[PDB]
């Protein structure tokens, strides 16, 4: 016996846009109706959670440990613990590992994994302790700051992209066919309903009514090539990554419940999967997109599994110049990869992102029985992420 | 097979003053001249390392990640990882249980684990996004609100201690007494050097000239029981708890070089500990500073010791109220108890403090020859966590 | 020697909306197009006027004396001056009789003078420099802080507006058919293009296609009186002052053309009407509302008029508890007061109101024949101001 | 008979330095204490005051018409009248122009005129209604953006007076020259008590003990040209303008009363002098400084006096290099200008300088018995203000 963790159930909110239908939603709030959602799911009552462990890169303002405020909302008892983590956009991935790992080692049964976001209520910050004697100063987006921005080189992510797109020799029109292909394959999964298994609805609580979202509301219906082709360079003036070819800022939430194999068998519970798998590497940050090559090549060597054994990918789609680059160096069938659209269309709600996928590829796999995947992102700062699951 | 981590090395940074010594020191600085410190004393170099795990309670406008900023900083190489954590007081302990599982889980051969803290440069926000259609608004100070506050009832982390005195019944002569004791401790414990093997210098970097940091700087010498019995009590105007019988607000970091006993041994590394157990449990909230109760009852319990088998004990003092309620329950001889004092005198850099106890409790261990120790710390909203640990 | 001051001319923008349609206009760019249009309506050149003199309130962050800027932006030459002041909601009225008192001490020949207001463009405040060591502080709304609020009772303008209530024991239906009436009475003006000759319209200039706005915004269509018994107290909480049946936050622009009644017969110019007296007076801040009870008063015994020779009264409608209270106290005929409705539908552009009200009189008194007219308004801080004009 | 219109009585706060005596101490409470001042030493009841008129630049954040809570605070009755103006930096003398004019046209028998300002209470500010929905932003030094800033050119007042400089090439030694005699002059007279008369004591609340500031805190003390020399230029980085031969940032009030010259002698009082003329004029804004030449000519004019007349003169020293041009032009012998120093030793309280060197050529007329006096500033933005005073 070498511990096996499985992924008994999960769910996401639907993905707001940017202060949108989640502009002024707490990221707790999100992630309190996640964790409600797949305990539900699982038939596994909020009493029997041990710890609750939430991505989440912009928790500034929300008040202390946001983790356990969400783990609270959602009636997990004050004898639980919680906490919060981040590695960027590998967060939300990140946390099902270490959720994983709590189980392995026997210091949990039960554990909610995933992460939660809300770029919207993200603050604007200066630090005035000090004082300005004299003069203007920044108010400080901390959203670009913390969350978009490399901490080393001072620039946008895009301008990695670009790096990207100028080494691997990714034209302008291979990158925005790839945006165009996210959006169509992602209006077509909305539209034949493939998202509303995995999507727990979330109410939005007002004054004047109550707002039922369900839907991911960033994918842009009938998106055409000529709507792409328009854009301006967002980064670099004679660049090739624009606002249309990459991910956009986002809100939602991501969770799973995990617990040991045997565990679920004693429950009676059919879970979505085992993890078989998982892996964390660093690159250059310079190209930070790069890195689900070397996290899904460890993860796969890990799984003793080929790149020809995947039957379904989830690789996430920062930009369409770092996706493209991913899918040529690893070489799978890119029909498998992505297959009901990506975060380009989506969105991308950072410290949740990794979750997401997560549940894409997981209500996917449950769905069309695919039998071994694997979900991966880069990492702001140079790092990758990924994971094998494997269904029961 | 029962894997076996111990800690090879360990370092941390004096501990600065609010807007002190480190008053514009970013924490991911802080962090790297330890990450530096804790290779350079076990004969590891930066390349070796796996990851960096940093746990972070106040990162706002620091820009993305500062765990990788802080192990970029140091050298180690970019293909390894690095990710800040955030489970409040209890953080900087909790990162290096999690270190541990990266290496039983055979994840990872290497991690450098810890917290790093700098409340100075938290800076001051607001959500402006959606605009502020009229009317006044606050900044709102995020060392505050997302580090020392309930986020359920709202209050000062001080309520929740007058909670615990009206509770156990605790004087304020009582802990003042505690307060003065501690003082006294830390200031004996300074002077004849014993904090001089656990501390690396740092230097500040100026302008008008470099100074090095190497002294504790909030312990205050000759510390009189009239001074503390004088102050009025700082969250209830007829209560209990003041500015004197509480820790402070802090700035530093600290961490562990981990292993496993078996690679330690390869290298000829005489390591300051094994882990020999963890635990982390949940309270309520209102009466959070008891924590460390439950949680190393549970680290005890999962050791196979009994209260009576250690030898020293690190019990973090944020409260004089709540550190009195702990030791009385636990009752655990006091004569062993934070005995080159603790928190109150040394301070509270929220998310670093726990490998800042966890360092005093090795290099003490290894001074005095103490076979068994445990560091435990309170948590804000309702946790304890716990470590176990054992001379080699 | 008897003086004679002539109002050659006047113009006034159109009264925009809070955030609406000049949300982003400066104060001193409405200013500067009123200033032209007198000078372009009585045929006068910009390098004949002397002096301007606008009245402002809330001009934080538009830069070094905006009565400058908007004498600039007009084409006014260099050579001449300009200043700003600052009576509140009175300062639009008085300088046009500051104006008046340079020409009649021979210090000049031609004036420009009016009000402008920009209440969209008002910012949040905070004093930063000391520093603020820790916890939150105030960003403080100039709008509210500077111009809705009574400095020495700390209360908004509205409390005020219940106190005279009280006082006059104005009931809620008598306050809300006044406010029903002065909103039907507008939208009857605007549709009929009564307010067409005074408006001068305003290009805001943008980025996706230049806007005209010549209509007042703020007017009500189709204002009931079931719509307004609906609405809830804004202030008190049993009270009878409302949203509805109270003025807005509003932004504009007002100005008039001074000269002798000789100048202008040496250059063919009509003139509106001459001034024949002005006057302005205290009273308890509490109620300032009734401000323009003594003020018209004594307004009326300087021109040594009787009330009942008036044929046109404008009375600004702060609140229409004090509208209706003023206008119960000097017994003037309710068909000769705002005839064209008031500022309940109009708006009320605080630093602007006074010009604004003088534009609406002089023009309607053109109109219709009147001989006699008198302005008036009441003044936060417990003032009232008044002016008699007599057509030549 | 004529209009002659005599100042009763005068007093003026020390000046403060930036940050310093008056740091926490809002304007209205500065004016509230000359208002008195100026009333006691005539021997006038507060209620026989008609209106209060005070220049003010920087008001942003004190409040409602803080002229009318300087007048209130005073004593001055509810009955009367008060407001503000804004000519910048001729604000203050001005206002006194703009009193002698309501008792000239008969509408007031005795006002109180003069200025104020907290350029230390002067705070921080941002437009934020309309949100900002992504990206940093500044918070804006209004001291800077509403008093400093010239806000055409964009620039701060600093590169006009090297305007100047270049223009009437003063080099950097004929600049210092000023400075130091500045210095010495008003240094020598403050020892001598010339200051002592004028000055109305003001009473610093504080927590732990009040304060008694009674001395002009920005006078430098034996001021040598070495020091003067050493020092860097401020605006332009190879320029000739410095610190030290420009004038300050501070704080202060002062104010004149204002009654009939048949007033004066019914109530026995002696007055300081008689205003014989004024006058106001503009002037390229990119040589603000050269403001005082062409409206001391006219003011002198209107008096009907020569240059020659003059028996002592008090001429604004924004900087040194402005001030060289205009006694340069003028022709008036230095021997007589700003005899007891100048504004860079005093300092320039905006809004309040022109009533601050009323005040001293006043009572300076009164002490070495001169019959006919001038004063007079630059004004940014490109005006000059200035006044004839002839004693009795």
């Amino acid at each position: 016996s070498t511990p096996s963790i499985v992924i008994a159930s999960a769910a996401r909110t639907a993905v707001g846009s940017f202060n949108g239908a989640f502009a002024n939603t707490p990221a707790h709030e999100l992630g309190a109706t996640v964790i409600s959602a797949v305990l539900e799911r699982a038939g596994v009552a909020a009493g029997e959670v041990n710890e609750v462990i939430l991505g989440q890169v912009l928790p500034a303002g929300e008040g202390a440990n946001p983790a356990r405020q969400a783990a609270m909302k959602a009636g997990v008892p004050q004898e639980a613990t919680a906490w919060g983590m981040n590695q960027l956009c590998g967060s939300g991935l990140r946390a099902v590992a270490l959720g994983m790992q709590q189980i392995a080692t026997g210091d949990a049964s039960i554990i909610v994994a995933g992460g939660m976001e809300s770029m919207s209520m993200a603050p604007h910050c200066a630090h005035l302790r000090g004082g300005v004697k004299m003069g203007d100063f920044k108010m400080i987006d901390t959203m670009i700051k913390d969350g978009l921005t490399d901490a080393f080189y001072g620039y946008h992510m895009g301008t990695t992209a670009e790096n990207v797109a100028k080494q691997w020799q990714l034209s302008r029109d291979e990158q925005d066919a790839f945006a165009v292909a996210s959006q169509n394959k992602a209006e077509a999964a909305q539209k034949d309903g493939r998202f509303k298994d995995e999507i727990v609805p979330f109410i939005v609580k007002g004054r004047k009514g109550d707002i039922t979202v369900d839907a991911d509301e960033y994918i842009r219906h009938g998106a055409t090539l000529d709507s792409m082709a328009k854009l301006r360079p967002a980064f670099d003036k004679e660049g090739t990554v624009t606002a249309g070819n990459a991910s956009g800022l986002n809100d939602g939430a991501a969770a799973a419940l995990l617990m040991s194999e045997a565990e679920a068998s004693r429950r009676g519970i059919q879970p979505l999967g085992r993890i078989v798998s998982w892996a964390t590497v660093g690159v250059d940050p310079k190209v930070m997109g790069t890195g689900p090559i070397p996290a899904s090549r460890k993860a796969l060597e890990r799984a003793g599994w080929k790149i020809g054994d995947l039957d379904l990918v989830e690789a996430n789609e920062a930009f369409a110049a770092q996706a493209c680059a991913v899918n040529k160096d690893l070489g799978w069938d890119p029909s498998i990869v992505n297959v009901n659209g990506g975060a380009i269309a989506i969105g991308h709600p950072i410290g949740a992102s990794g979750a997401r996928i997560l549940n894409t590829l997981l209500f996917e796999m449950k769905r069309r029985g695919a039998r071994k995947g694997l979900a991966t992102l880069c990492i702001g700062g140079g790092m990758g992420v990924a994971m094998c699951i494997e269904s029961l």
